[PDB]
């Protein structure tokens, strides 16, 4: 068995498991190590000594600064990737291999960059020297010339490094130029014109406007813009990416554009450029250009009465996605995105975070290939009669869940003062499929007139709210509906005022996947249970099981017997104390997973699983549970997977492994468990045990050879399977035990 | 006194009290058993106790067995309170001479005579929640309240009635008759009721909204029936509830009678018609407080309101309640009847969700004083059944905000910044709200120029910054700044953080900056104010800015030389230094430090403040205390170090303090206390501290015995921990 590391080209993976040291129990044919996020603090030759195998090996975080010895990874042949970030190392360890291909240098103490460390390394593709000094500083100390040896490089990034210039004798290899926020005020001919195979450029955070950053932002003097020459970029003929955000730009010279046919993706977020969007010379200058992103452009103080779109946005032929976030208007009119309507490949519109009050929705159909329309974050009210490696500025994100956008033309209008749904509220709509109304503090008594105008909505999103669904007609014009989450509509089922009705679900012929997630449901009448014939998927969570099945006339004992094909049922956070036999075989026989986790469950009758032929998934996670069964194999015969972690289970009982063949996976961590008998110990390859309180003596000596005879199944993290007693045993591993 | 507290009124109420005590003294006049476990109440239980006035038996347990007679035997017996005891009918055996009877909350489904009909001395008769959804009736005996000739009040609410009950007394003042299923109102109902000044009618075919109690409409969504004389005898009615009535239409016939009239509830209805055109405005000439609340129409979101014009003959209207009308602007044209009425101070428009306001009609008004505009969409501008289930009691601003004159609140708007014409043509506005608008308005000092009088300000729950040295500064009148909840802006790493517009403000008294979480304050590093008295540092990093390498943030608090009280607390501070707790302003006489991390204290720097009377320590990781506390301080009145790791007390701790009054160490780590440990001290409390009752603990006990002054509270929850046999009983109950 590997210990520490787990063996997975073959990788081992010994992250986070508190080592204090490198291990020299890790395997020779090992090619790809992970000591990130350990409490190492010394690195010499002897670490690595006979692994010649070693291409890639990762020393992040280590500790929780790191003491590198001269030539430590020299004796290394095959070392291609060295990830050395946050070990807050004052500079470049001196003598590293000339095999290298990638070397990363992030959130270190590294002030000098000098040809010792780096003009060595002529094989390195990609070099990261970002958050060296970074508000400490004063100035990053780069060699003259420290990167011209590197003609083997694609790849440089020096962003968030007090520079404030760009740094000459660049490598004409470069593919992609990192460079935000480097204090670098003034941009000229010479920084990029022998960088002839340039594709990205980012010239983000200099001379920034401050907005909610998680690094320090100190924006120029006077309220300053970068000051770039018109022929900076001149010679940059195979760019696609240009990121000029939180630059304080206030004009967009065209002529920087004139010389790049090829560009894909232009970032312009975070500047001052009203001005430019209403009338700019730039747009006819990008033909090919696929993502835009003017957000956060606004005026302070500023709130007009509509958007200001330039007549030249209508040149944007390519364009695919258009970020408008900020800008901070009113109302959107039909003539305002006028020039946005003649372009084929725009299937993405975002208006986040805008505040308009009214839209025209008439325009939105009025596109020809309209996917995504995002108005999240905006005032429509009832229509009546921290990681390096992440983009800071462009949320990577995708604006709706993919599940929802796969249906078709999705619209968002969660977070909006939508209080209720009005009779005009989906008037001249384009044929909607994905629909999101969440936290918009919607109190509507759904009748099934509100949805008409859009009846082909299969995944509707009615999250965070205050709805009313009583009505057995309730969504019904909905016919084609399949996914319906009704998560955090508390403040119905919670008041007592009402009546609390489930027969809406009965007439849907297409749903599969419903979510009743914190709801709170202890009541329901007149319809006790709940029928459905398509659905496969029940989210039951946070709610009031508890009373529900404490009823002293047994009405609600059948609540789960109408749903015929239900596979998928969840039943966790539901305040359950003990499940009744009759409530129990009343389930679905029809289930494969079932999930009645971080309840207060102190009896579980698994007699009852003998109804349930289908069942692969159970889970029992966080209960109170206090004993198992020693006859499983005659109830259950398909059962793959079991958790019952963070339980009180002290004792397993006689031949409980040496019974369930289907059973794969089985978790019993974090429980009471002392000694595991020869009595109670086949399909399986995960097995889970750690965190419980071991008694590591002579009768844990069955155990232990049990783990030697099977070796297949795989136990992970067994450095924290740490023994109770003795105190001389206490802190290590089960395994570790001589 | 054990187990109940002497005050004459001995509290022992919540003590986990079995039965009733008998160590209870013969001098009481007042006892109050409430919430406790009892379960048996006989004629022994009060026994030569002929003294009681008041017995209050609340929630018994947390159901109750009463013999026959039980209170007979008391004498001077006025006011007996039974309510939530689980009682299936009325006691049998009452004494004649009560004059107060609560039965709320029981499972009480008959009202017979030989309960309540021999006791007629009664005023006041309490029946609620008795056959409350269970019993399909409430059950009521022909003219079982007849004999009851003194009654002034009678509550029947929340009781399937159906039907008034008949033969009720001329002396009655008060019928409250709320969610009792009457559908119907006839003449006859209260023809002999001339002495009524209130009559609650509410809940009888309600409008269902969010309500604890379960709510059943009339079926078809019908309204109550009242005839048009039945209300023709009530004279002297100044209160009527028809709050939850489904009523469409108002009978201007019902107030032809009613000339005193002061209270007029008319919430939860369908009278938005009656709103645009009512005839029964002109019937009311006394009206004081009117409330129309939540009468819109479903589905229904109007342009502007309709006021009707007869709404300029309310004369005497003191506070109009228009909530729930829901409505998209409000004009001037829109509010003309009501700006001739000259004792209307208050006008209640929450919950309208209005987009736009014409604010120029408020200054049109006679005497204007709550403006209540909260829970509405203004963007910028470029439980118990002694309470009302349908009007907020409480006030719609905050007494300490209204004191100070002409109160606005915009509070829960979509004012995301205030814009240069936010307050144009606004009224000599005093106190203002703007909490949870999600604002994020970087301020200058311009904004508020408009009205530059506010001298309480409450600007919490928002995300503004105010890094500018003029910012706020424009309210050079201001006395009182919330800044509760503006984490935001401090939370975000690496900005400005700036506080250098306190010093500016020339009458500042009170400012509150907490759960902001200000680490770094760069630069201006400490905070002044020549004027300010209170300042709240609550829920900040205290600990990151007393942690500086530099030691910048050490004289933070030098700058406020009137200071007198200073909240500290959840600043997650593991230690204080010297330096910086020297520092803090002398003047001070309030000083709390509770719910940290603090594992020390220094003492001896209390020798420089020499007017702190409060110094609250609770809930923090102490681990002990001084020996020479009277060598540094001589004004000390209060402490409290509640919470605490303190698992011994000093020689000669108590015997040194001659200012102590009030000292606190319940829930500790304190086992014995010394003889020598142990004047001018009041309360001392020693609450769930794990306390050894052994021989070693006789020296403490005997100390109790001694100085009776010294008033220990909840004596039941001072438990011994050790031994097994001790474990459980209270330290006074050894023997
Ligand atoms: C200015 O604007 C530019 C774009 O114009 C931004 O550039 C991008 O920056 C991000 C963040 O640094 C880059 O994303 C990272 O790329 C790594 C390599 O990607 C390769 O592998 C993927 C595999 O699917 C291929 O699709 C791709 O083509 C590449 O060959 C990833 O490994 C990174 O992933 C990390 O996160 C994931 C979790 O999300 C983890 O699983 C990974 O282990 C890893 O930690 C990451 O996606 C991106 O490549 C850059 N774009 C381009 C085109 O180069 C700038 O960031 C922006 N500047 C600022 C300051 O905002
Ligand atoms: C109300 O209830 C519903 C239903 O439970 C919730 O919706 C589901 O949310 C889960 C996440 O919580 C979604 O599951 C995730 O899907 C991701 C995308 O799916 C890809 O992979 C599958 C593989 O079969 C492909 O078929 C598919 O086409 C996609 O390409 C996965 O990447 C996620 O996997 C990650 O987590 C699992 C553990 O759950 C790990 O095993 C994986 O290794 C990985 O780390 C995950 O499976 C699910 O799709 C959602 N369903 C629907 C219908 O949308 C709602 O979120 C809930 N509402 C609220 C408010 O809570
Ligand atoms: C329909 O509308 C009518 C009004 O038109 C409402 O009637 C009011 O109902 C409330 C609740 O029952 C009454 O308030 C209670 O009054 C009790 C008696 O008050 C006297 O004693 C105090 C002593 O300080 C005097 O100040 C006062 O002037 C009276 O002389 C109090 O005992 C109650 O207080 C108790 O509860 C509160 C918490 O709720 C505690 O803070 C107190 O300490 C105390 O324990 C309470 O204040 C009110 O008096 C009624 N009005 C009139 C004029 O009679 C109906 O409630 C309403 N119906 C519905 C269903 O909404
Ligand atoms: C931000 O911080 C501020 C300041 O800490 C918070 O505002 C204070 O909030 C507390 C409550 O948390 C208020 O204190 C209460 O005041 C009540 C009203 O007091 C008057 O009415 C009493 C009626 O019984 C009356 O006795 C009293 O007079 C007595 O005052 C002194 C009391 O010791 C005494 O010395 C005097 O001699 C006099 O007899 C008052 O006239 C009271 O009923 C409560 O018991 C309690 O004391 C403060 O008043 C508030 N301060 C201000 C300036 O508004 C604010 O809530 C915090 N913000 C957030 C979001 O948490
Ligand atoms: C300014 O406006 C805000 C919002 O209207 C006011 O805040 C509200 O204040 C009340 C009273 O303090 C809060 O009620 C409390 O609720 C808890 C929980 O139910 C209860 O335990 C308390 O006894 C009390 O009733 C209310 O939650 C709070 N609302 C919000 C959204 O914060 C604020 O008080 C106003 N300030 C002034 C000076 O008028
Ligand atoms: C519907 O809109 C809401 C709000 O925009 C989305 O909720 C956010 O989801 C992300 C990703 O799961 C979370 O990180 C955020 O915290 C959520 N915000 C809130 C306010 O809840 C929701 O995911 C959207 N649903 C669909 C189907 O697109
Ligand atoms: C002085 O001028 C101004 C000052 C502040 C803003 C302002 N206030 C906000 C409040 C909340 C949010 C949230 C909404 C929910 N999501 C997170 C951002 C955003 C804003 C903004 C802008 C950033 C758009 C606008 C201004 O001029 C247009
Ligand atoms: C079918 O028609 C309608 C259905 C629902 C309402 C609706 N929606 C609300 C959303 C939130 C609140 C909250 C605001 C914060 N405070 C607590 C009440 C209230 C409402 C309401 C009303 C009660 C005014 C309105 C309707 O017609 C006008
Ligand atoms: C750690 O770094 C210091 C640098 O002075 C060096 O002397 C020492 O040998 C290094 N290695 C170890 C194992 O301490
Ligand atoms: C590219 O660089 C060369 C050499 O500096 C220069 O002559 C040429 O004008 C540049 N190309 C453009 C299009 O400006
Ligand atoms: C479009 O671009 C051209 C570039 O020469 C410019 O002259 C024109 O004014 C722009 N159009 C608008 C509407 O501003
Ligand atoms: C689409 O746009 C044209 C103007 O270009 C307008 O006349 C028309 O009404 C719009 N809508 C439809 C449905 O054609
Ligand atoms: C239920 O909806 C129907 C139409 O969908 C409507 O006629 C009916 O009034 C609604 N029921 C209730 C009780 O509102
Ligand atoms: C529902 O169950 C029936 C059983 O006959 C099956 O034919 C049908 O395909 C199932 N539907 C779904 C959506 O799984
Ligand atoms: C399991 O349920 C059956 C009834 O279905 C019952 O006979 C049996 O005793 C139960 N077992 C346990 C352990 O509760
Ligand atoms: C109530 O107390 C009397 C005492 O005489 C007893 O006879 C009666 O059974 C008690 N009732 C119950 C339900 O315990
Ligand atoms: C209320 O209005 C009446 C008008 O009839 C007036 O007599 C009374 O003095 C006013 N109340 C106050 C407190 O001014
Ligand atoms: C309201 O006051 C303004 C002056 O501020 C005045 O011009 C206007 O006529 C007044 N309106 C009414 C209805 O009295
Ligand atoms: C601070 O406020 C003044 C006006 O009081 C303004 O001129 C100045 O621009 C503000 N400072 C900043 C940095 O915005
Ligand atoms: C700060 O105080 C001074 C003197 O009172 C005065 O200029 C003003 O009140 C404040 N400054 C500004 C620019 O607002
Ligand atoms: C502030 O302190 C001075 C000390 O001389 C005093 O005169 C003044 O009255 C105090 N102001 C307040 C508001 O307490
Ligand atoms: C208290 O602070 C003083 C300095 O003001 C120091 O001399 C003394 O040692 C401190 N006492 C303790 C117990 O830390």
């Amino acid at each position: 068995r590997s210990y520490p590391c787990d063996e997975k080209s073959v990788i081992a993976e010994c992250s986070n498991r508190r080592l204090q040291e490198v291990p020299q129990t890790v395997g020779k044919y090992v090619t790809e190590l992970d000591l990130s996020d350990n409490f190492i603090t010394h690195i010499t030759n002897e670490s690595f000594q006979g692994l010649q195998n070693l291409t890639k090996i990762n020393l992040n975080h280590n500790p929780n600064g790191l003491n590198i010895t001269d030539g430590a990874f020299l004796n290394l042949k095959n070392l291609r990737e060295l990830l050395l970030e946050d070990n807050q190392l004052p500079q470049i360890p001196s003598g590293l291999p000339e095999s290298l291909t990638e070397l990363s240098l992030i959130q270190n103490n590294i002030y000098n960059i000098t040809k010792e460390g780096i003009s060595r390394l002529i094989n390195l593709k990609n070099l990261y020297l970002a958050w060296n000094c970074y508000f400490n500083c004063e100035k990053t100390n780069i060699e003259d010339g420290v990167f011209e040896t590197l003609t083997n490089l694609e790849l440089l990034s020096l962003s968030f490094n007090s520079l404030s210039h760009v740094p000459p004798k660049l490598p004409s290899s470069l593919r992609k130029l990192f460079l935000s926020n480097t204090q670098i005020k003034y941009i000229s001919e010479e920084d990029f014109k022998g960088l002839i195979n340039l594709t990205l450029l980012d010239l983000s955070g200099n001379c920034p406007r401050c907005f909610n950053a998680p690094f320090p932002c100190v924006p120029c003097d006077g309220g300053a813009s970068i000051n770039i020459d018109r022929f900076a970029f001149q010679n940059l003929t195979q760019l696609r990416y240009l990121n000029l955000s939180s630059t304080s730009l206030r004009k967009i010279n065209a002529a920087w554009f004139k010389n790049m046919p090829h560009l894909k993706v232009l970032d312009l977020e975070f500047n001052y450029l009203v001005g430019e969007i209403a009338s700019g010379a730039f747009l006819t200058m990008l033909p090919r250009l696929e993502i835009l992103d003017l957000s956060f452009n606004y005026i302070k103080g500023s709130y007009p009465q509509h958007i200001n779109i330039s007549r030249n946005f209508s040149k944007l032929l390519s364009l695919r996605a258009l970020h408008l976030r900020g800008y901070v208007f009113q109302e959107l009119r039909e003539d305002d995105f006028q020039p946005l309507m003649q372009l084929p490949n725009l299937s993405t519109i975002n208006l986040g975070i805008n505040f308009i009050k009214q839209i025209d929705f008439k325009l939105f159909q009025n596109f020809s290939n309209l996917e995504i329309i995002y108005l999240s974050e905006n005032r429509i009210s009832p229509l009546v009669k921290f990681d390096p490696h992440s983009n800071f500025y462009h949320f990577t994100r995708p604006l709706i869940k993919p599940q929802c956008a796969a249906y078709g033309k999705a619209l968002d209008l969660s977070l909006n003062s939508i209080f209720f749904i009005g009779p005009n509220q989906f008037e001249n709509l384009p044929d909607i499929a994905c629909l999101n109304l969440s936290a918009n503090s919607n109190a509507q008594v759904l009748s099934g007139t509100e949805f008409s105008a859009i009846p082909h909505v299969k995944y509707l999103d009615l999250t965070n709210n205050r709805l009313d669904f009583d009505n057995a007609s309730a969504l019904t014009e909905l016919s084609d509906l399949e996914v319906l989450d009704l998560s955090y509509n508390s403040h119905y089922f919670r008041i007592a005022g009402v009546t609390h009705h489930l027969e809406f679900i009965q007439n849907f012929t297409n749903l599969k996947v419903l979510n009743l997630s914190h709801n709170n449901i202890y009541t329901l009448t007149d319809k006790y249970n709940l029928e459905s014939k398509s659905l496969v998927e029940l989210v039951f969570s946070g709610n009031r099981l508890d009373i529900l099945w404490n009823d002293d006339d047994n009405r609600y004992i059948s609540i789960f017997k109408g749903l015929k094909n239900l596979t998928r049922l969840d039943l966790s956070l539901n305040r359950l104390k003990h499940i009744p036999n009759e409530a129990f075989l009343n389930l679905p026989a029809s289930l494969t997973e079932l999930h009645i986790n971080d309840n207060m469950l102190k009896f579980f009758n698994w007699t009852l699983l003998q109804q349930f032929p289908r069942l692969e998934l159970l889970d029992l996670r966080g209960n109170k549970l206090l004993f198992l069964t020693d006859s499983l194999s005659d109830f259950t015969s398909s059962l793959r997977t079991l958790l019952l972690s963070h339980n009180r289970i002290s004792h397993l009982p006689s031949g409980f492994l040496s019974e369930v063949s289907s059973l794969k996976h089985l978790d019993l961590s974090s429980n009471l468990l002392k000694t595991i008998n020869k009595s109670a110990l086949t399909k399986l390859s995960m097995l889970e045990l750690h965190g419980n309180p071991f008694e590591c003596t002579c009768d844990i000596g069955d155990f232990r050879r049990w783990m030697d005879e099977h070796l297949n199944v795989k136990i992970p993290r067994l450095v924290d399977v740490i023994c109770a007693s003795p105190g001389d045993q206490r802190g290590k591993s089960i395994v570790s035990l001589e």
